[PDB]
């Protein structure tokens, strides 16, 4: 029984539920079922978009099962199973342009303090975030994240300081090797036994989550403020560790062994079969358990809880608490083309998927007809001298016959392949013209600006706020190159930082250039040159010149 | 008999396996078999690419 | 019992070596990929789509 | 177009394979190579633990663009000095000690402080 | 990837570690030159491009650690062979040499390297490798004490 007063709660009735844990578990299960049920068509669209993107015989098999829904009542039983890779190359071109725009160099983000007295802390936090991003392999996760976002129109990224991503210490007893060279008297049992304190993580700090396992509220319009439901694969060892640490309270460490095994989603299974790996198991390590994680509001019978983190193993509530993050949930949801009534956006393929299927069908039909249209064939009529075993081609061969018209090549009719080629070219032009991969610069810049404002800047905001919440001054100084009591209220107002992309260099250049032009105009005339506050001018120029320790350059 | 305390270990059950060496050997063999069997189509794709 | 980050060596159905990972940086093997999918450790090559 | 595709592939490969290899190599070298052996192998004239290895004795590997990064770093300082030195009242107020120290340390030399008296 | 021979740099996170960073960079450059890293990386990248998957093994593995040994040889102290040149009259010496049994950098075969099918990070997945090891190497490992449960 969780203490209701510990939460942001509203009493909506006279009678509260009898057992709040089962009430919450049932509410979470019902919400998960509703989210899965209301998203059925969208998951099929995402899976068929993935099948269009990836080129395999299995992907082509999946594509041929969706053409009735997408193109209509058309024939797609061609014996050619060729894929043109059109969706693949569109995704890769957009992905390359977006990588080039988002990470043109290594200083791809900057944190500008809102209070000018917070500049040293802002620089230190920026250095800490750069180190964090370099250590957590943020670029690979963001590459996966953007590929999924471009293919499906919806993607999810998990950020550090999650419970499964906190590093922990442990002891290892090992044989330390002291010499580089092994001699004839080299014995491992004679090595010095050493007990080392090591630090490790059980989950990656930055992770690209699967859209087939992440669920949002169908009636929400802001994807980053929607209710979040996640299915997690957690080992019995991880659950034992959580129970021992006290994060899970209402489950038995020796009953999690008999706890229900993880079930792989059919969509994920088909996605992996597209790549060619059978995640279907003779054994699933016999160790993976399904975990239901809920972030958001619980509207129960008699009380409504706001901004809670809940964890359910099967049909039992093992964790329920107020959101420990001041910046919100550590999950960032990314979208491409937001519509006014859905949390899932439109990807790059979705407007062109029918055209892609039509192009594949046309290519396969043309290949089927062309394979028959090529062969050179002859016709031999009965006669008295020319036997069918004598009619073979040779340079200068003379046929000894009784009539010139006994052997005759077969005349083929006019082939209608020029129209097929013209329509295929028109379809390819239409696909490139709709996607924006030609104008095209404008389309790609709009997409890049939307992605930077929605995904990358939100990731930066949540990550630096979580760093300010969880990272102490000594370890921050240790991590950054250098020589803390805050509350959620002041956090947004005095200790607030604005994250900006690679254009901070342009901003600093403009800021310095305005002062440079003003000084150049004023200094040419002695009457106005003597009225300039060079202390202020030099201080602003050095503070906005892009240095790491700008005041070390001033005596 | 490897010393469990030397490892980053988590006790998941009440009874530990009787012969840890054979248990680990069987686990490794099963993992190798599972990894090889789950990758059969991708191996065909790779050999086809090489050809 | 579950063991984490171990190096093991087996010679024909017998365990001849088993120890904690002696490397602080992880295993001395680096796995390289081209086009990483959300649910596979094996990526897409340049020839695979074509 | 094709340049964009190949540049994206090169970025991904550098970030995934080459930098990971570099990270593993220098961490293994820090773990297994002693001070005398290292200075005897390389041109020159150690107790750590895994926790501090990620904190203060951490190195970050980058590719061939280090020359471009150092050039940008030096150019920022050169532009600032060029702007400030033309105006006498601000020219006297610069810390040329720190300026020259940063320039020489980021000029790409192997022994930069040997050029400072 | 390799436009010039200065193709990598190590920037320290702590500005007081710059000298050690430079020494480590020089050591890594010399080790890369000695271990034939470029040819192994060409093979590795070719396999990666063909298959979409490749594996590279780095030094400080047990099979790649150098070891010392002694060899008794006849040194040729004269540059020219004359009519009275006899190898039996040469100076017999015992030289101490260092060598490896496996290369420091090696491109491994994707058909012999296996990973976990359900893992998402290729570099954080479970690693299974099939190794061709001679009986001589196995004898050496048993004598050195790295292998303990086989005869």
């Amino acid at each position: 029984m969780i203490r209701i007063k510990d939460f942001n709660h509203v009493i909506t009735g006279r009678e509260q539920p009898l057992d709040i844990n089962e009430a919450i578990a049932s509410y979470i299960t019902s919400r998960y079922v509703y989210f899965k049920d209301a998203r059925r068509v969208a998951e099929e669209t995402w899976l068929e978009a993935w099948s269009l993107y990836s080129g395999t015989p299995e992907a082509v098999d999946h594509q041929r099962t969706q053409t009735i829904n997408t193109v209509g009542e058309v024939n797609n039983d061609w014996r050619h199973r060729l894929n043109t890779g059109k969706a693949y190359e569109c995704i890769e071109t957009v992905h390359g342009y977006l990588m080039g725009a988002l990470f043109p160099n290594r200083e791809w983000f900057d944190l500008t303090p809102n209070n000018p007295g917070y500049a040293n802390e802002a620089r230190i936090i920026r250095k800490y975030l750069t180190k964090k991003f370099n250590e957590g392999k943020f670029r690979v996760s963001f590459e996966k994240y953007l590929r999924q976002l471009l293919v499906c129109g919806y993607s999810v990224m998990a950020l550090p300081w999650r419970y499964e991503s906190r590093p922990y210490k442990y002891n290892v007893t090992i044989k330390r090797e002291e010499n580089e060279y092994y001699d004839n008297s080299t014995q491992k049992a004679n090595y010095r036994t050493v007990t080392e304190n090591r630090v490790t993580r059980n989950a990656p700090e930055f992770e690209c989550l699967d859209v087939f396992d992440v669920y949002l509220s169908p009636t929400s319009n802001d994807p980053n403020e929607s209710d979040f439901i996640r299915r997690i694969k957690k080992t019995r060892a991880d659950i034992i560790t959580a129970i021992k640490r006290g994060y899970y309270t209402d489950i038995d460490p020796y009953d999690i062994v008999n706890m229900s095994a993880y079930e792989v989603n059919d969509r994920v299974d088909k996605l992996t079969s597209f790549q060619g790996i059978e995640t279907n198991h003779p054994y699933c390590m016999d160790d993976i358990i399904e975990v239901v994680e809920y972030w958001g509001d619980l509207h129960l019978d008699g009380v409504s809880l706001y901004d809670v983190k809940a964890t359910v193993i099967g049909q039992t509530l093992v964790c329920c608490e107020p959101n420990p993050f001041w910046a919100g949930k550590p999950f960032v949801v990314g979208s491409i083309t937001e519509l006014p009534e859905t949390p899932y956006s439109v990807g790059l393929l979705q407007p062109n998927m029918g055209l892609l299927h039509q192009l594949n069908i046309i290519t396969n039909q043309r290949c089927d007809n062309l394979e028959l249209a090529i062969d050179e064939m002859w016709t031999l009529v009965q006669n008295s001298s020319l036997n069918p075993d004598e009619v073979q081609v040779a340079p200068g061969k003379v046929f000894l016959v009784d009539s010139h018209d006994d052997l005759r090549p077969i005349q083929r009719g006019g082939n209608n392949f020029v129209v097929s080629y013209q329509e295929a070219g028109l379809l390819e032009s239409t696909i490139d013209r709709n996607t924006g991969t030609g104008a095209g610069g404008n389309r790609l810049s709009n997409i890049h600006r939307h992605i930077e404002d929605t995904s990358l800047m939100e990731i930066l905001r949540r990550v630096y706020r979580s760093a300010q919440q969880f990272v102490t001054e000594p370890e921050m100084i240790r991590v950054s190159g250098a020589k803390l009591e805050v509350d959620p209220e002041s956090l947004n107002k005095e200790y607030s930082l604005e994250p900006i992309g690679a254009d901070f260099v342009t901003d600093a250049t403009k800021y310095v250039r305005q002062r440079m032009d003003f000084i150049a105009f004023a200094s040419q005339i002695p009457q106005m040159a003597e009225r300039l506050n060079y202390e202020a001018l030099l201080n602003d120029v050095v503070n906005h010149s892009g240095f790491d320790d700008p005041y070390s350059y001033i005596v």
